[PDB]
């Protein structure tokens, strides 16, 4: 099965939990996500940060909901385009906040793209993304 | 000269901006800042794909990166992920004062060598850049 790796804010805040939660598991009919628990709710930095490069390495593709500001999400963000991965970055324009600059210039609009979307649309987005360019 | 990336929060929050230009200014006596920016509209910049460009070009310039890690932001937590990339010299600056814990990704990512993750307060930080550029002088 492809490797999916999903990014979200946690020591930046976990305000959009069970949002993650939503994602991760429609992520999972696409194929094996290997970072499931950024949405656990009851949640050795070395050690995370060395299995989590690991995992974002073997990624077919990288999924990252960017509404809370996060270095870790940044930073997965940018080992990713490091690595040239296949990226998309969801943000809620409800929430209020503008979208770093750098997140959304970092994007080409195909192989690294940004979408707007609001909470009850995601999974129906998800679908459409990997139909459109499915994981083999 | 050599060339130095400043990072710190912008659409993260501002709250540090006048931090951030101490931490410019006492940069200057080291080398060139390329980023006086984060301590100073987007369209008048040139629009977003132009600031990223901008910003990875000076990064791949760069001798050192310095970054203020206090507040949490995407783009400097970008920057770190490109410039970790890139196998820059990397200083990252956190206080422990502000409350919060420093995410796991990027305390994570130091070795205690070519990256580090400092502590501090913020009245010494003029005095731990010294000593961070005294024992090891940045090379161009
Ligand atoms: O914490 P942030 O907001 O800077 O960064 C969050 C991003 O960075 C990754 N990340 C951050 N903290 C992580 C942890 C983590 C967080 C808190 C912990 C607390 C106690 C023990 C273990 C912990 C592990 N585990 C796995 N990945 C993590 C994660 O994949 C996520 O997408
Ligand atoms: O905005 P964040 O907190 O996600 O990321 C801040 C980091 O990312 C870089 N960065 C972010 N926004 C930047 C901008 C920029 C320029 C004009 C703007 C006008 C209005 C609002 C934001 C603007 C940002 N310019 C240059 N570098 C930027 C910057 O070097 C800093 O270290
Ligand atoms: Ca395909």
């Amino acid at each position: 099965r492809p490797a999916l790796y999903f990014c979200g804010s946690i020591r930046g805040g976990r305000e959009d939990r069970t949002l993650y939660e939503r994602i991760v598991s429609r992520l999972r009919r696409f194929g094996t996500v290997l970072t499931e628990h950024v949405a656990a709710a009851e949640l050795g930095d070395r050690l995370i940060h060395e299995q989590d490069l690991e995992w974002l390495q073997q990624a077919d593709v990288v999924v990252a909901e960017v509404t809370q500001p996060s270095l870790g999400v940044g930073y997965e963000l940018g080992r990713a385009v490091a690595f040239n991965k296949r990226i998309l970055c969801l943000f809620r324009p409800q929430s209020g906040r503008v979208l770093s600059a750098m997140i959304r210039g970092a994007a080409d609009g195909s192989r690294f793209q940004v979408w707007d979307y609001e909470e009850g649309e995601v999974e129906a987005l998800l679908d459409r993304y990997f139909e459109a360019d499915p994981l083999e």
